[PDB]
């Protein structure tokens, strides 16, 4: 992955997000509810020290993890988290990768709605990536624990 | 679905195909190996009477079904099968739909290779359809029973 958000203000991504779409390098990273990269983002909480606290749902448990910051403002560690793109107000695109290469990305949105602009920009960003599974969820599913 | 292949010669789609990509209206139609629309096409055999015999794999059993012809050359019955597009020699795009509306489509290719033109044309055809899961398989997986 070589698309990172230039000049990211991590402070301004704080608050509520919806995992609208997810894609991944291997089907088995996203196919089941229990699949390893099937994580639904609930809230992003940037620390004052510039680390990133993530609230997510995983099959339906609430979970807290911290993405520690790096020399690069758009990259964090946990497995690396890269912020591709965001307008802070509506959408955020990010990716997760390990070091084998297993890779998963998400289109996050602020509200439980189908943002077609945000999905275009998501599909554009995936054209360069070797994804073999893509999921997308409706407004109903977005308002349920673990998108059931 | 309102993209059908004009002037389809069903005779000329006979022989060997590979289920390279699959998309579907609902995740649960494609997520597991046992998912209802997770069918891998092996061979297409058009009858002289103009019906279509389908050999497929389903989780790993071989299976035979006949798609009976209709007044429209690009539409068959089993649940309806619509042939969107094909160049006979390389790719075929089709869709399956019931009457609720549960809908699944496939990019078939002649050989076990990743045809980027055929996937473009597949993605173009899905832009108009309400798909929530898409899968794609590598050359290795294409040469295995049920794409394991
Ligand atoms: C731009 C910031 C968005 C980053 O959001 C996430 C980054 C990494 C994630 O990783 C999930 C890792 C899975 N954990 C271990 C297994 O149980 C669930 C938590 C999840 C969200
Ligand atoms: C252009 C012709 C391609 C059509 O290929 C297929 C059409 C319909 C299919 O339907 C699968 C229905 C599932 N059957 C019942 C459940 O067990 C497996 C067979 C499969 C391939
Ligand atoms: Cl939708
Ligand atoms: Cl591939």
């Amino acid at each position: 992955v070589t698309q990172t958000m230039k000049g990211l203000d991590i402070q301004k991504v704080a608050g509520t997000w919806y995992s609208l779409a997810m894609a991944a390098s291997d089907i088995s990273l996203l196919d089941a509810q229990s699949a390893p990269y099937r994580v639904y983002v609930e809230e992003l909480k940037p620390t004052p020290e510039g680390d990133l606290e993530i609230l997510l749902q995983k099959w339906c448990a609430q979970k807290k993890i911290i993405a520690e910051k790096t020399k690069i403002p758009a990259v964090f560690k946990i497995n690396k988290v890269l912020v591709l793109d965001t307008d802070y107000k509506k959408y955020l695109l990010f990716c997760m990768e390990n070091s084998a290469q297993s890779l998963a990305c998400q289109c996050l949105v602020r509200t439980p709605e189908v943002d077609d602009e945000a999905l275009e920009k998501f599909d554009k960003a995936l054209k360069a990536l070797p994804m073999h599974i893509r999921l997308s969820f409706n407004p109903t599913q977005l308002e349920e624990q673990c998108h059931i």
